[PDB]
């Protein structure tokens, strides 16, 4: 058996390899003495699908590695595709035959010529026949599968599926024998990433440049949420400061400071600002009590096995900053996940178009044990209008099986609207399928206005004092976005007319 | 073009809604006895996936308020 | 444009019913009294591509029920 993990290059899937191991290669590390007697056939291809950065790439080399073919031959599917219709197939026909040359001419003894494909999503699309929608490269697949199973059947092989997604690919490309066997990647756990992180520091601890105030038992763990790729990326931004340390004339943890900067495939702590101007400016009880039922049903879904999927909309007048609450919902329990699903930058985009990005955050998301998505200004990409009705029917269509949709077992999240007028979703039924609501009352009263404003703290004592002396008594009615907005329009006056102008304009907000 | 339909009614009754507590345990005698005093002789209509999110919902509280979000919350549908 | 036209009528009568259940056989003389004196006197308007389905659905029950699901199924339509 020679298919252990103290061999360095992979690292905390042991299981998965295991698997593949138990079933998938049994029979070509066994004597053959006794199968020769059994003509057991071997797998010809396997699949494996998972994210992207997860490191499949060095698993198939490693079995190749692992029991010796001549060398890997790896190609991506984009690599080829021809707008020459000859030019395409051939290519892939050229991949195989030159093995079946070591096959015919040495029998049934050759060692194995191994293929891999690195995307084969494109070009596997199911093709499906009818007179219409033949398809436009429904015809490469077939001279494929024709060279995977067919005449001549050849036993001198192997091949690599890759994928991220598994759904597309056509049902007979992977019937048994042609490829049997599928395995999921998902991202890794932390003891997975312990031992990759040992993997990577390896060299670095025998080298002995980064000696002290180094645990990976923390560094791993207190990001729940990476890829391995990315890690190694990591690591070298970790090997970038020691020479950015030598700049100013032996190694530290930047980690600690650089793991600010990394985008993660998972949450991302830099798109708050946009959203976040301000912070969370608490006026008053409302607001507080919103963000704590934040935190109280989220704990539902985190401490709940029966209910994956949870689901509300904070509702409320224009204007009042939902967007951020939900934001600051997000941020406040320190999730794996957080995403942002907006129009700002699916701008400009079809309806189809939008469609896709939003099943891949969310198929993005189902991955993730725990997650917290967020959609804001429904009304927005709902591309909704009072004049007319119109909107895109597939949008709330594909939106609302996915408030339906329970992720695969395990693995649990929370998505949030930020929707600011909610008739027109009762009357498009959207609100039956979210569990629950929220009112958000934007401020209605005065005596909560200065209370406000004193926490800005923009306005001198008199200039509260004005306020406080001229209303008390009218609710004024407004969101407070618009306040930012026009004590920024008033807050550039002469300062004599400075504050009367601010009351002015804010005796025309309307109702 | 349907040959036939069934209709599967939702659940209109406390009792029948109160065994299927019983049945889940979720509560405890002491707060479903509660609830027995306080809904009997009643018809309540919601849907049993809305009951899922109602029994968790409260079910993550503290126990003295629990109940009693529940049944409001309930409540909240009259019919 | 088309030429010409025809109704086609739909089964009005217990009489014509029962003959065709004469012509099928599924159910015997007996039985067949109780649903004589049942139709009499009324109107039936149900076409038999539906009714080929309430022959076979009754008759996968017991044979003592088999009757009164019939025609209490047929209570709908005919009404
Ligand atoms: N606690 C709070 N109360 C009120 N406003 C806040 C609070 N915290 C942050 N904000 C502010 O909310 C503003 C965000 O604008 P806002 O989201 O209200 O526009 P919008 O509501 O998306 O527009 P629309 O009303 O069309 O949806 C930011 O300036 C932010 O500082
Ligand atoms: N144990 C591991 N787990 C996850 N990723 C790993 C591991 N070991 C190495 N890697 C990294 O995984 C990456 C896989 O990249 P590659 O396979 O080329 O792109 P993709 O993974 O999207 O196909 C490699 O660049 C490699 O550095």
């Amino acid at each position: 058996p020679d298919w252990n993990f103290e061999k360095m290059g992979i690292g905390g899937l042991d299981k998965e390899f295991s698997d593949i191991f138990r079933r998938a290669f049994a029979s070509r590390v066994f004597p053959p003495e006794i199968v020769e007697q059994m003509g057991c056939k071997h797998v010809k291809g396997i699949l494996l699908y998972g994210p992207p950065g997860c490191g499949k790439t060095l698993l198939a080399r490693q079995i190749g590695k692992m029991l010796n073919a001549r060398e890997p031959k790896v190609v991506n599917g984009p690599e080829i595709l021809n707008k020459y219709v000859g030019e395409s197939e051939a290519n892939i026909r050229k991949l195989f035959a030159d093995a079946e040359e070591e096959q015919r001419r040495l029998g049934a003894n050759s060692g194995l010529h191994i293929i891999i494909f690195d995307e084969i999503d494109a070009i596997c699309k199911q093709r499906g026949s009818m007179a219409g929608s033949t398809g436009v490269h429904d015809t490469v697949v077939n001279q494929l599968l024709s060279k995977i199973d067919g005449v001549e059947q050849l036993n001198n092989i192997l091949v690599i599926g890759m994928t991220n997604r598994p759904d597309l690919i056509d049902e007979a490309l992977l019937r048994p024998g042609r490829l049997e066997v599928k395995m999921e990647i998902g991202l890794p756990d932390e003891k997975g990433r312990l031992q990759i992180l040992h993997i990577h520091t390896a060299r670095m601890r025998g080298h002995q440049l980064l000696s002290a105030d180094v645990d990976i038992k923390e560094l791993a763990v207190e990001t729940k949420n990476f890829s391995g790729a990315e890690l190694e990326g990591l690591v070298r931004a970790a090997q970038s400061t020691a020479m950015n340390r030598h700049i100013i004339a032996r190694g530290d943890f930047l980690a600690s400071l650089e793991n600010d900067i990394k985008p993660a495939f998972g949450t991302n702590q830099e798109d708050y600002a946009s959203y976040i101007m301000n912070g969370i400016i608490k006026w008053g009880d409302p607001v507080t009590r919103v963000l704590d039922d934040g935190e109280l049903l989220v704990q539902q879904t985190k401490n709940s096995d029966r209910t994956p999927l949870v689901s509300v909309l904070l509702e409320g007048p224009p204007h009042s900053g939902k967007t951020a609450l939900a934001a600051k919902i997000a941020e406040e329990s320190n999730f794996p996940f957080i995403k942002i699903c907006s129009p700002d930058k699916m701008i400009g985009f079809s309806e189809t178009a939008k469609c896709q990005a939003m099943k891949k955050i969310f198929d993005d998301a189902y991955k993730s044990q725990l997650s917290c998505v967020v959609v804001d200004d429904i009304e927005r990409l709902l591309d909704y209008v009072p004049i007319g009705p119109r909107f895109s029917n597939l949008v709330l269509q594909a939106l609302l099986v996915l408030l339906k949709k329970a992720p695969p077992q395990g693995r649990k999240l929370l998505i949030i609207g930020t929707t600011s007028r909610k008739d027109v979703l009762q009357e498009m039924e959207m609100l039956n399928a979210f569990s629950t609501t929220i009112h958000v009352p934007n401020i209605a009263t005065g005596e909560q206005l200065l209370e406000a404003l004193e926490l800005l703290g923009n306005f001198k004592d008199k200039e509260r004092t004005t306020i406080a002396q001229q209303v008390k008594g009218k609710k004024v009615w407004i969101g407070i976005k618009k306040l930012l907005m026009l004590i920024e329009m008033s807050l550039q006056m002469d300062p004599e007319y400075r504050v009367r102008k601010f009351l002015a304009l804010l005796r025309e907000e309307g109702a």
